[PDB]
C-alpha cells in the first residue's frame, strides 16, 4: 500500500529557505518499479522569498544509509508516508526503495552529469522568465540525498511552478 | 484500475475547431499519490492544418465526484482502460480557479511538428475550473501553419 | 545480461554499473543507463549516457544515436549494449496503433527532452526519443545533439509512452 513519500498538500507555508515558514514547498515521491516519480514546486510567501537577494536558491533533503530522513527545509521535517495508505498504526516501509541508486548516482557525485536532472520552467509562470531547476541525486558524501537548485531573479518574488523528475532507486 | 485514457487510435478522435479535425492522445496512469500523464495532439483537417490563431487550448472538466463533464473528444471515449477522485488533481495544492497560480501550472518544452525551428511551450493547468476539477492544455501555435504537438508528459499530485 | 527484467515483470533495465557497458563508436566506450517501468498503460523511462573513451570523449559529429530494436513478440533483436542480451514483453513495447511502425516522421512518435551537455548550461542539447521507427516489430531510438571537439555526456532524463499491451 505504501507507494508514496511526501509532504502533505497544504495552503499554508511549510518550508524555511531563509526565515521560518517563508515558503510553501510541495515534494512528492511515488514508486513505480525501479523508478521514483517525483514532483516538486516551491512558492515564496514571506521575506526574502518575495524580494530575492540572490540569483539562485537551493534546498536539500538528506537521508542516512537506511533511508531515514536526517535534514530537510520543512518546518518540523514533515516528510513521510501518505496517511491512509496503510490501515496499520506506525506503518513500516523500505525507505531504500525510495532512495536514489548509489551505483548509478555515486555519493559525492554532484559533479557527474548522470547524477543531475535538468528541468526548464518559468519564474512565477512568466514566460519571459525562463529558469532552470537542477535536481541532483546523492550529492551528499554519505547516506542519500535529493538536492534542488532553481535559478531566480533578484529583486522579485520567487515561485517555481509544478515540475517533475524521475530517478532509479536503490532497492 | 490504474489507467484513464482515450484509447490509442490512428484516425481523428477530437474536435478543436470542426468535427474530428484532430487526433488527441491523453492517458493518465496512477502511481500512488501521482498521476503520470501523457498527451499529444495532431492536426488532421481544416484549420488545424492552417492555423488561424497563435495558441490552441483544450480542457477536460470534471464534477466534484470526478465524473467527466466536458472534453473536446468527438465521442465519449475518455474511459477506464479495458474511485475517480484518485485521478483528480489535488484541490488543496492546486486550488480551484487557480490558473493564475504558478503551482497550478506545469510547463513543457517541445517542437511544433517536431520542427527544430519551431520551439513551443505546452502549459498544463490543474484545476483552472472554479468548481469540480479540471485538466487544461494550451500550446503555442504558428498561424498559417499546421498544428501538431509531439509526445509529451506531465505529473501531478492527486486528490485521493 | 545487458537488459534484465525484474518483478510479474515491472522493470526492464540496464543493471546499475560503475563501468562502461555500451558501444556507440568503439567497444565499451560509454556508460548507458536505461530503465523502463510499467505503470498501467504507460512505460516510464529514464535514460542517461556518459562517454568514457574514444570518440565519445572528443566528438566528431553534432549528434549521436542509438536504438533498441525488438521483434513483433517484443523480443530484443539488437541494442548498443556490450552484453547484447536479455513476463509479457508486449506490455513494455510502444503502442503500434498510436506510434505507427516506420513513423519516425510523425510528430506524435517523437518525445523531445531539453538538457545540457555534461550538465553545462552553456551547452544546451536536445534528446529525441522516437517510438517504433522500425518498419517491423518495435523500437526505441535515442538521438542526442552534441558538440564537436568536446566530450559527450547526457545527464539524467526521462520520458513516457503508451504501451502495446
Ligand atoms: C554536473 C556538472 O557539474 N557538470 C560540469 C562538468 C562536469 O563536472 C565534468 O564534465 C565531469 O567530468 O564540468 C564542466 O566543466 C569542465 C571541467 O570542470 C570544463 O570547464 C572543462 O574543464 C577542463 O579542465 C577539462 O576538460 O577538465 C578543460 C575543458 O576544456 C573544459 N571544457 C569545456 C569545453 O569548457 C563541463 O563542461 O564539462 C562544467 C559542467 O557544469
Ligand atoms: C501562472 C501565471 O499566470 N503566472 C503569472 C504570474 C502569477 O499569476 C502571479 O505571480 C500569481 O501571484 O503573474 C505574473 O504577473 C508574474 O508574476 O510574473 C505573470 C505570470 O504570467
Amino acid at each position: 500500500g505504501i507507494q508514496t513519500l511526501w509532504t502533505p498538500p497544504t495552503s499554508n507555508p511549510n518550508c524555511t529557505v531563509y526565515t521560518e515558514s517563508d515558503s510553501l514547498l510541495s515534494l512528492c515521491l511515488t514508486k513505480c518499479g525501479a523508478h521514483v516519480l517525483g514532483s516538486v514546486s516551491l512558492t515564496g510567501v514571506a521575506g526574502t522569498m518575495t524580494n530575492m537577494a540572490e540569483t539562485s536558491l537551493a534546498i536539500e533533503f538528506t537521508f542516512d544509509d537506511t533511508g531515514k530522513l536526517l535534514h530537510s527545509p520543512l518546518v518540523n521535517n514533515t516528510f513521510s508516508i501518505r496517511q491512509g495508505d496503510s490501515p496499520a498504526s506506525n506503518p513500516t516501509y523500505n525507505a531504500l526503495a525510495f532512495m536514489p541508486n548509489s551505483t548509478l548516482y555515486a555519493r559525492g557525485g554532484s559533479g557527474e552529469p548522470r547524477n543531475n536532472y535538468y528541468v526548464q520552467t518559468y519564474l512565477r509562470g512568466n514566460v519571459q522568465r525562463p529558469i532552470t531547476l537542477t535536481v541532483t541525486f546523492n550529492s551528499a558524501a554519505t547516506g542519500y540525498s535529493l538536492s534542488f537548485k532553481w535559478t531566480a531573479v533578484v529583486r522579485e518574488k520567487f515561485a517555481a511552478p509544478a515540475t517533475s523528475f524521475c530517478y532509479i532507486t536503490e532497492q
